[PDB]
């Protein structure tokens, strides 16, 4: 069974104040190995990338955002919260051929190029097939692997699995490795994903994201809304 990585529901701060988010993991304590990582949401559906590899902060992000180990957790520290920084903070840990997601955590902050183009929606009726799209711009496609990431209310991000775009090569969650199909076209720098016998269990929103070896989720699609219904 697939570990389950625990984050705070909920915290509130306020401006100029140092916070710390933590992440921890079911099967022990969070370590290196487990590559933590660090995304941010702001509202309009809009993920980035702050940190991965437990505390390499990603190009372009304020610099009063880090990533450490405390207390076996992964720790995410805001150093002079700002009201921007009001959202939602997900943590996810790598467990040596799969990513899982924390539940989130909403901070309240009281007192207040690379694209990876996704289509806005697709409405499909019950039962039917849909392939989702990712094209990448202004970056080598063939250089980052390309993660897909499902979420629906009061269940967070799910990681479905990712492609390696220069061979094809994919790897899935659990709840997704015999559900959906990841594939490339290289010629035109664009990840698919398939499903079929859709249901309205897989009405959700649907990102890819970027990622390298070491590095972090630090670019996202806008999400696919797939929107199941007669
Ligand atoms: O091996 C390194 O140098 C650093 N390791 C990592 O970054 C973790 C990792 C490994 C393989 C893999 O397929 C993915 N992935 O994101 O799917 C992530």
């Amino acid at each position: 069974s697939q570990a389950v990585v625990t984050q705070e529901s909920a915290l509130t701060t306020s401006p100029g104040e140092t916070v710390t988010l933590t992440c921890r993991s079911s099967t022990g304590a969070v370590t290196t190995s487990n590559y933590a990582n660090w995304v941010q949401e702001k509202p309009d559906h809009l993920f980035t990338g702050l940190i991965g590899g437990t505390n390499n902060r990603a190009p372009g992000v304020p610099a009063r955002f880090s990533g450490s180990l405390i207390g076996d957790k992964a720790a995410l520290t805001i150093t002079g919260a700002q009201t921007e920084d009001e959202a939602i903070y997900f943590c996810a840990l790598w467990y040596s051929n799969h990513w899982v997601f924390g539940g989130g955590t909403k901070l309240t902050v009281l007192g207040g190029q690379v694209q990876l183009q996704q289509p806005g929606a697709e409405l499909v009726k019950p039962g039917a097939s849909v392939k989702l799209s990712c094209k990448a711009s202004g970056y080598t496609f063939t250089s980052y692997l390309m993660h897909w990431v499902k979420q629906r209310p009061g269940r967070g991000l799910e990681w479905i699995g990712r492609i390696d775009p220069n061979s094809g090569g994919t790897k899935y969650s659990e709840k997704f490795k015999s559900k959906a199909t990841l594939t490339v076209d290289k010629p035109s720098s664009t990840a698919y994903m398939q499903f079929s016998s859709l249901t309205s269990e897989d009405s959700a929103v649907y990102y890819c994201a970027r990622y390298y070896y070491g590095a972090y989720f630090d670019y996202w699609g806008q999400g696919t809304t797939l929107t199941v219904s007669s």
